[PDB]
């Protein structure tokens, strides 16, 4: 507003599943976004000039402005109706809206949740394996191999937020060898999307190799 508007400033980590998904939702908006690297292991995070951007001192955060958000899948969703080009990635129609957010949230709550809740401790806080929490992780890749029976998307008939969001955890479990051999309809989701993101390379993978780097 009466303001020459700067690159939006995406504060992020290059392996982080959360900031993957906001990084693949921007190059599926040909969006080019300036990428600020917030080292978590050395606290970045936590000095006062982040602090003063984001209290709850978590990435992904953008600053669109002077506009500050976090919590990666509102930040998707922004992004894809302040920016986007097409009715397909985040669907106007309320009903289709209505799938890919019950996506996200399922996403978050469900999948990248028991990824967390068994990976992290396990990785880097030296904890004993909870075979509970391992298999957590495949009830919900079950819901989403039924979610993705007879589709070629996890919400709707053209890739959306969705899809984004939950290849970015997919393709974590895949780089710590999570056998997702079982779950068909996920496997070939997976091996038919990565062809189609834009950026998968640049902004998922190479993000990944840091990620095993540091595990
Ligand atoms: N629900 C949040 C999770 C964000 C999150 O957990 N970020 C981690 C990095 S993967 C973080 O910044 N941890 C540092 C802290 O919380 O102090 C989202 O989806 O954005």
């Amino acid at each position: 507003g009466a303001e020459i508007k700067m690159p939006i400033d995406f504060y992020q980590l290059p392996g982080s599943p959360p900031c993957r998904a906001v990084a693949l939702t921007a190059a599926a908006l040909d969006i080019e976004m300036n990428f600020k690297q917030v080292n978590l292991m050395n606290g970045e995070h936590l000095k006062p000039e982040f602090l003063k951007i984001n209290p709850q001192h978590t990435i992904p955060t953008i600053d669109d402005n002077g506009f500050r958000l976090w919590e990666s899948r509102a930040i998707m969703t922004y992004l894809a109706d302040q920016y986007g080009k097409n009715d397909t990635l985040y669907p106007k129609d309320l009903k289709k809206r209505a799938i890919v957010n019950q996506r996200l949230y399922f996403d978050m709550c469900s999948l990248y949740k028991s990824f967390m809740d068994y990976y992290y401790p396990i990785i880097f806080m030296k904890a004993v394996k909870d075979q509970a929490k391992y298999e957590n992780i495949g009830t919900a890749l079950s819901f989403l191999d039924k979610f993705l029976e007879g589709e070629n998307y996890v919400a709707g008939k053209n890739m959306t937020l969705a899809d984004l969001s939950i290849v970015s955890t997919v393709s974590t479990l895949e780089a710590l060898d999570y056998d997702l051999s079982k779950y068909k309809n996920v496997t070939r989701w997976f091996a038919k999307i990565k062809p189609e993101i834009p950026k998968y390379e640049e902004y998922n993978n190479a993000g990944l190799k840091m990620f095993k780097e540091l595990v």
